[PDB]
């Protein structure tokens, strides 16, 4: 399913920021475009999902749990 | 699994290419040594796999599914 999917993707997410050392990045698109990226901070095991608005600036939000970011990103996108 | 793994590896693979319009690619190990190299063209919808070989061009294949690639590369790491 669409949340499976996007639960093992944060999770890889995540797994590759810890190695890294390093914050890492990705976008979540809906037809060829952008409507999310989540960015994982290992400042902690936090997530900090950005919403973009066309011509604004996007809002960010923090979650300190995959299961939430998760469930943000898909209503997200299934708002389309 | 091994396999998991590959494939979402592939799948940011694909999914950073679009995300600047452009290509993408990759190296699969064993021991610090290459195995093979995979490309993705997001104009095109595809995977390329080049498998190496010790003294001789590398074969190349197209493969346009996810999964189709992630078996051949996990059938070539076995070995």
């Amino acid at each position: 399913s669409q949340l499976m999917g996007i639960i093992t993707r944060l999770q890889s997410l995540q797994e590759t920021a810890e190695a890294a050392n390093e914050p890492m990045q990705r976008y979540f698109e809906v037809n060829g475009e952008k409507i999310c990226s989540v960015k994982y901070f290992e400042k902690n095991q936090t997530f900090e999902l950005t919403v973009f608005q066309k011509g604004e600036k996007p809002n960010t939000y923090p979650f300190d749990n995959i299961d939430m970011v998760s469930i943000e990103i898909f209503e997200l996108l299934q708002l389309e």
